[PDB]
């Protein structure tokens, strides 16, 4: 396989379906990436992650650069070998969780994580898709602060590009994505898109939109922001999201997604179904012998009842977290498969309407 | 298969190896039963429990009779269906954890759990091997109190027998074990063995010895206590134990074992190896790329390093509990397999010596 090749096989409106071919595997798009917060997708063996249909996972960098440390993971053979996942891994830059979980300057953030150090950490982990180091502008932001933040991020995008390219093994085997910023402002989104395309990246993320602005506003910003990106490269909406967010983002040209919702909320008792989410802890499930979802093909829904999973979660049992997480990730992957197939068949608009009618009934 | 058939295929000294055939499967003896505290072997899917080699699990009754309740589990189809384990389950009486986790009388314990109610709860769960309801005499015990406790337990053993036999479906499909008590006193152990054999049971447990008396004293009591039991029925040492305890108990005629040590201590970071236990949290493992044990055939030792499991456990990650638990239960099952094979081949005494020489090196 090549280092990186994105091919679009079918289109419907702004929606696209296709593949990204990388050295460690093929990624079917639109793609959902389960999140590994600290070298594990919580409560799942990697073979179970793969069994749900995931082609690629997102590895957070922030925790690993603190413990065990990027150099130690490299010494142990890289993140893939360490955690036992041999397919592509996309790593974030570590900057976002540095702020959320500090002194910012033009050189980077002290808490020193510079663009150069972020790229190096992602190299030491052995990332397949490296994210440029930037700032996720807070929401809401004044136009002046959004502009200042975006402009710095574009300077850091060039520094990220140059650091990536300076390291032969990384440039030849990994890919690099740039991140569009600009808050909710069309002119800043355009300037950011232009700056990133001038630098040149393997894919383009839409950053700064998983920030509490609400779906209407997110969709409004995507409406004008995604067309600004190069059409022939993947479009990655970072940190999104709920099932209906994903469907509407695909309708607007997004190819890649990640979020902790299916894993984190799964451990908290929320199960996704085609009839909307349910909280399995609710007393109404105490004697419900049906599976979590009536159509889901996952191993959890083949074998165990709502009643049992209700009992496990209310008991705090580890198997409850395991089963909820496997189902939720499998549900997300089945959603992505239905999206891909419906685009391929030119019936995605109908699928989106049917999905929403039943999910929000 | 029959309701119950214990066959001894080979013997060496007091040690025996053979099979128990029951409706839901064959149990290879000597057997180790992983413990399911509340309708789950903590952090393992049932298919993973089976993959380690377990033929039967122990289901604690105490938590389940409180939540969800025995009647509710019966309404949902029984414990086997509820938790997804279709092979034999041995259930305890619930009385021990009633005391540890109260008003005792001749009728039972209020906290009302009588012998009759304990047998009924185990029936409602769908137990394959039902334990008579008794008292685990505290250690140490005066001869007078040990005698009083043992005598009551023998009255309760007859009540347990009669309750079991009164219920046609249970009498025809499950088995019933009686429990020898008597603390550390030979005369009381003999009276208890005699009383149980007069009543008649499918198997005989040695109760009251997982109670902090130390291995020397446990072995001393087993030396005279196991020969008192019917030779042609299984001998079950409740709540034991560490690997060397199991080896020495088999040397003394025990056929069945259970304890929480491999599961509970696994989640706490203790891994069993043929060179003795290790605490994987110790800094010495932070860069150790070897598997938990150099010879272990389990899936964990095929795929992941000490260094990774060290990281997971020190991070509190659920996958750390999962991997430690699978390895520890697999280690116990491999110990039981080596015991069975060495008895079958007439080299168990040599195996015991070789095992101790390396485990305690
Ligand atoms: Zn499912
Ligand atoms: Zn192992």
């Amino acid at each position: 396989r090549p280092r990186f090749s994105f091919s679009i096989a079918a289109r419907e409106g702004k929606a696209r379906t296709g593949t990204i071919e990388m050295k460690r595997g093929v990624i079917r798009t639109p793609a959902f990436m389960p999140v590994g917060t600290a070298a594990t997708v919580k409560a799942l063996k990697p073979e179970t992650v793969r069994a749900t249909g995931a082609d690629i996972i997102l590895g957070n960098t922030y925790h690993l650069m603190l413990r065990p440390g990027a150099e130690r993971i490299a010494k142990l053979g890289g993140l893939h070998s360490f955690m036992g996942w041999d397919r592509p891994i996309l790593t974030d830059s570590g900057g976002y969780q540095v702020m959320s979980l500090t002194k910012q300057s033009e050189e980077g953030v002290t808490f020193m994580l510079s663009p150069e150090r972020s790229i190096e950490i992602q190299h030491l982990l052995g990332s397949d898709i490296v994210m440029a180091f930037d700032e996720c502008t807070p929401y809401p932001a004044t136009p002046s602060r959004a502009a200042s933040s975006m402009e710095r991020s574009m300077r850091w995008a060039k520094r990220s590009r140059d650091a990536f390219d300076s390291r032969k093994e990384q440039a030849e085997n990994a890919a690099l994505f740039g991140i569009q910023q600009g808050s909710v402002f069309e002119n800043l989104r355009q300037q950011s898109a232009d700056a990133l395309a001038e630098i040149g990246f393997d894919g383009y993320a839409v950053g700064g939109l998983a920030v509490g602005e609400g779906q209407d506003e997110m969709f409004r910003v995507l409406d004008f922001s995604v067309p600004m990106l190069p059409d022939d490269k993947p479009h990655y909406l970072m940190g999104v999201g709920k099932p209906d967010d994903i469907v509407g983002a695909v309708e607007r040209g997004i190819d890649m997604f990640d979020c902790v919702l299916p894993t984190r909320s799964g451990r908290n008792g929320q199960a996704f179904t085609w009839d909307g989410p349910i909280n399995i802890r609710n007393a109404r499930f105490s004697e419900d012998l049906k599976p979590l979802d009536s159509e889901c093909h996952c191993a959890v829904c083949q074998k165990w009842s709502r009643a049992y999973i209700h009992f496990l979660i209310r008991a705090g049992e580890i198997l409850g977290a395991m089963l909820m997480t496997e189902h939720n990730i499998a549900f997300y992957q089945q959603l992505m498969q239905k999206i891909r197939d419906s685009i391929s068949e030119g019936r995605f608009s109908q699928f989106a309407q049917d999905f929403r009618a039943r999910y929000f009934a």
